[PDB]
């Protein structure tokens, strides 16, 4: 049994650790850089921010992961996901159901017309992954993000709720 | 023996389990998401709101329920009824009790005149509840809101102290 | 032996109880919907008031009731009195000690000319508990509250120092 | 022609002269005294205060005085109701017009079940103002008041919207 | 020729004119009293409001009514649409003009599913206005608001973008 | 043709005048330095505060002197009170005239029970003219106040209702 | 061993029960009501006020008392001086000897020119306690304060260092 | 002579003009609708924010347009980059000496290592002024926008500084 | 005719002028660098700081210096003085002036039992103004300030109340 | 006559044009952006910073530069000097006489030990100008700024009190 | 084994007994009074101050006393010196260590040029202890201070760093 | 195994430790003086600083040093590097890692194009640990610090991407 339930102060704690690991954030091109008190201040302070909405992935026993729907526009009516599965816990297919119960909520429940996401082009796996929902790459951005010390490419993929 | 009685900062615990599960709130069109951290600043905000009175439903041993008197206006004296009884304890009856009380309340303590609620068309339970006290259909909007993907249709039902008290 | 004590913050939650329960309350015309944290926040808020004393009235063992002498009027000299013991401690005469020692304070340490209060004309109990230390009826404002679903008559009773003292 | 319309910042300075003059505030218990600061503070700090409706009596050339329904109880559905013309514009039957009108504001704007007042019981000039318009001695409070270095017995008027 | 704008914080003493017209917020159930500062605070509380989308309606030569879009919900994708042209130039087909702006500002800007509005049974004037447009009587609230001394009921009208636009 | 008025911030530049003569400020021992600003912050400071009546006395023509009600107790019902002529309209009865409206409205209006004052002991004329009130010299505290180099005492003087209604 | 120290925070509790006490206030002209959160913002507020030095007065064993100069003044050097021994540590001269230190700190250390008091003219005993340290009575303000229903007569009363 | 310069306070009048023109906004996605005080709390918001350039596009007489850096990520070092020129001063070029002297200053000043842009699928204008400028499209988000009340698709075009400098 | 007032917010044009003249600064061990923004706020920082008292010393035109009484403490009732005469008006006797009225307020007027100044010991024109006056020198500070790049020694001279009056 | 007095808010109109012209904030690795109101509020930000004394250099008419002493260590006794004379005033010789008046406020009045400064390797003209009042090329950081669109070589360049 | 560290919140506790010490606070012409939370609110209000260095003097087991460079300018390059042994550890040498300590920190931490002190001319012990460290009597100021009842002269005393090291 | 991790408010006493250590600051020209309270502070006040990187080294078993990125310039893309290993942990290598993380995370993450640092001239260890990294030497600063009494000269080292990667 697994689910997804909303990010909770009392939960930064392993989005802390999450947050500071490299080969993680690297994936994502985040800096695996966060102090525990700026997580909480920054908690705070999106505390009321409609444009997020941020979960978290259990299992049948602990945390396991993150799912976010962020740069959530209400106009064009599309938002961004973003899944982080803990490495310890890579082994059980928790990636694609986090994915496919934030799509779920970002069309059924946010009311969203698309959503999209950037995937670095070396990351097959995530790729894959996002293939097998009805993800299609639409970009392929050269050079848009830094990490490893090196510039790497990204697809950005996406989905209407028509195809869904 | 069951009651009503004011909404607690203690309580939110509870009310925090109710505001994230989907089947409560898609029934009431609301969102299934909401922190803790979010619910408390949002009782703090509306600690001295006038035009609301949040009720927590309670048992013989524990509490069930939420029952809310929100949108309250003193110039037009109506205001809007919100019920939710945690499926745990659902078929006991606690669900017409908590209405039936927050009409008193409403009518005999905050002097309304008019009591109404939006409710899904096909909540057939909740229009059956909502009809047994007297409450009549007053409007049909179409596709007035959204949840589990779809367009859902909600009845205008409202009861009028006069047709309550005569 | 029974005393009057100032009104501190860790007796809120006495308070609390008695202004959530709709017996207590509508005889005072008051409504029986208060958080603990909207007390806290509204002893916090009147914590300087200088128009405001609120008592608790306590027995040899506990906490019995509330005595208030509220719009203190320091220009006319005047203020009003409310009483509220709770129903629990009723019967052993501790609202007419009450009702004394507020007097008491209002007149000899206050230094007021005249004190007054408001009591639903049903009220007979607290009516007579009022006329024994002096207290006359001056008005009666009809359909001046309104509770338990009907607009409530009320007379308005005073007592002035000069008629405390002879 | 006469009308009644809101108090604004800018009439504060009319305000201010009534508030400061002897023989219009002791025939209401008020004080004679206060600075235009003060008032202006008075004025910001109720401006969000829906418990009162302060308004302005105006004839055709300048305003003549003000009229306040205060301590509006919305549970109870009452207000008690001021009025004070100024003593220049006495003469013209401006307080009859001022009071009708805030009682029809009272009883079929803002709703209200009851309205009543406090006068001096020898100001028989508005007792009889009063008693024209319906309003009954409800009660006579002995020594409520003390202006002009006496306690004065004011008579608790008051209007059911039944019998308007 | 005509417009409509954003609603300019230097455009309130005109709003602040028809905020006190008994005549006009009469037939918008509102209450005819707001102080020209009470008006600025508010422009000032609900600047960043995404909620509102307060347009001024303005013809060839000087302002002349005020067409807005509030209770906009963008998960339901609804908002209520209300419309006050000042008598003084009225009969010259500007509510029909800034309510059809509206209507498209609505629906192919702020991406709206659907519009609504309550109206006084009585204005038969704007219930006709409304149909022109498409609006379609969906409830019939009665005694839903408070005017004039008088319970007064309320049309619930609105329009579907699929009906507007197919 | 002489009034006593309530003291307004466009009326402390004259003030300020005052409170930094030497010869003025001496005679009720307070120093003769106060910067504009710092006397504006004391008035928006005091605005509230109950317990000060400070009156600007004014002729047939302009400003001529200051009266204060300062120390106003509410329990005790008493307070102190201090006037200033300008010595330009000195000689001209402008200060028993301000003396006597202040007692009348510390007596009459603030309903006070007792005024009482501090005057230097060799100010016999301030001495006569309070005299002639009706106040009473009730004590004689020496070295009570330093001025001019010098340890001065001061006669505390008093007038009670009683006696000015006697 | 009897002491006078700087009142703590943590000694208000103590202050509380004498502030609320009828018989103590009562002699002092104070109102006996004083909720202890007051007390607490009112020492807060006080905390930094250079025109206060307020004490208390300890035994060998427990508090037993307060003693307090205010209303100090800097220009004309004197201060006001209020002394109150709890009823239950009455019957050992603690009064006595916590006057004297208070005379002593004002004259030696804030270097006062003069210290006076009131006490109520009926209070024979603080009045003879103060007699005998030398304080001279200087004034007799009748009807100056009001308790227990009537006005009382206070004797103003004080000390010049040059005396001490 | 064309010029870019800093966005100042007293240039937004003119943005509020081009934020209030439906034709200027649709192009860039953006809401024709922005108070001018919700602008100037904008600017506030925004004067320390080093992820964003705004710089106003000048002629020799007045200004003509605008030209915006933002999303500046120092880390990736890339920035989105907007163009706006009034229509009333179109077809002089102005955009192309705008587009050129914002590239250089990402480049030569900010130092970034990339730039990018959203354009209109239909909107072969600018998307012509791009390429000339060495922007080459990298995607086509399709239904990736909404306005005129349609899903419009848009290219992602972009320009690295290697090819700059190549 | 000479004065000494109260410094004035409006005077700071002048002080600060007096602020960042070096000759002026140096003999006073200052730092001739001042904003006129920094000395506003500094003027509104001690606004209320009674350890302070600013005199500008005025003549029978304009202003010609500034005399201060700084570091007043009422415990050891001592204060430091500071005379500052602009050049343009040197030779009148203004300084001497100015030093015996600020003698004269701070014995008779503040009560201060002692007063002291630091003052260059190559400055001998003010040793002997100051000197003239009753001070007398109590100590040799060497190298106890810097300026003109070097370290200068300072005489630490002063008066007695019961040296300047028996 | 030069003169160099203190920055004052009314001078940064100013300010203002010199912080956004190219050429000048190049050559001192500046960049040239800035609104009139960021640097109203930096220079309110600043107003107490005694780590900084920002001066302005003014001939016989007008306004003509600026120079100013940062990053003021108190401890280490040193500070950086910058000097920016407005291109429209070279000509004149201002540059050598701002120099020389901010070393002497530096050392004579500041007591500083040290002063040092940046100036790019290829700006032979300052670097002549400083070299003739005894500053001292102490460090070459290449690649030490970014502007013209290429990595600049900067001199470190310090004078020693003891040495002027 | 002695040391002197940065004195900490957690150590206020023994500052406060320290500060109402008659006999310590008056060699040292302090007040014998200071609430724990005034001390509290003083080290916070310091925390940022660079003119104080306040250490705390600690020997092989507990904390013995303070040591504190006060009035640390940085443009003449002085600071004022203060030590306070607590009498219980008097005797065993800790002054002088301390205050030899203190020396070092000023001359070669905060790069110090001058460091001076004021000690009561009685106070021989303390004028030895600092006359042994190189300490020299620059001034002698009679009356400087006021404790005990009594004016008390002070020796201004100092020492360079070009005499501590050459 | 030995890692770097994010400074965290918990460690702030470890460097609160080392902060205070004479030896461990002077050698980075530190002054050995911060109550723990100051330097929280200063972890909330640079808590949203971007331009700092302060990361813990730690071992096996407990924190064992800092390491810090600060004056991180995002333009000029440049950082200097700091590094403190306690001394207790020294000669175990842990410097050497640290520094080359920290080159690492300047380089790869941060995307710096050069790394700069000071080093006391007779700190020869630290020298070589620099050097060894491929940090060159690039400037002499003579008498740029003052520590243990004395003016230090300091080599300004610095490490190059392309040297890095080369």
């Amino acid at each position: 049994a697994m689910k997804l339930r909303a990010l909770e102060y009392s939960d930064l704690l392993f989005v802390h650790e999450l947050n500071n690991e490299y080969s993680i954030m690297s994936y994502w091109f985040e800096e695996p850089y966060e102090s525990l008190t700026e997580l909480q201040h920054l908690f705070d302070k999106h505390l009321l921010d409609e444009s997020e909405r941020r979960f978290i992935v259990e299992d049948e026993n602990q945390v396991v992961g993150i799912v976010e729907l962020v740069e959530i526009n209400y106009i064009h009516r599309n938002c961004e996901i973003q899944i982080i599965i803990k490495p310890e816990f890579s082994g059980k297919g928790y990636a694609k159901f986090a994915f496919e119960k934030a799509i779920i909520y970002a069309f059924n429940i946010l009311n969203m017309h698309k959503i999209y996401l950037y995937v670095d082009a070396d990351n097959k796996k995530a790729i894959h992954i996002y293939e097998s929902q009805g993800f299609k790459t639409e970009g392929l951005l050269k050079e848009q993000f830094y990490t490893k010390g090196k510039y790497k490419d990204a697809y950005f993929m996406s989905l209407l709720k028509s195809e869904y």
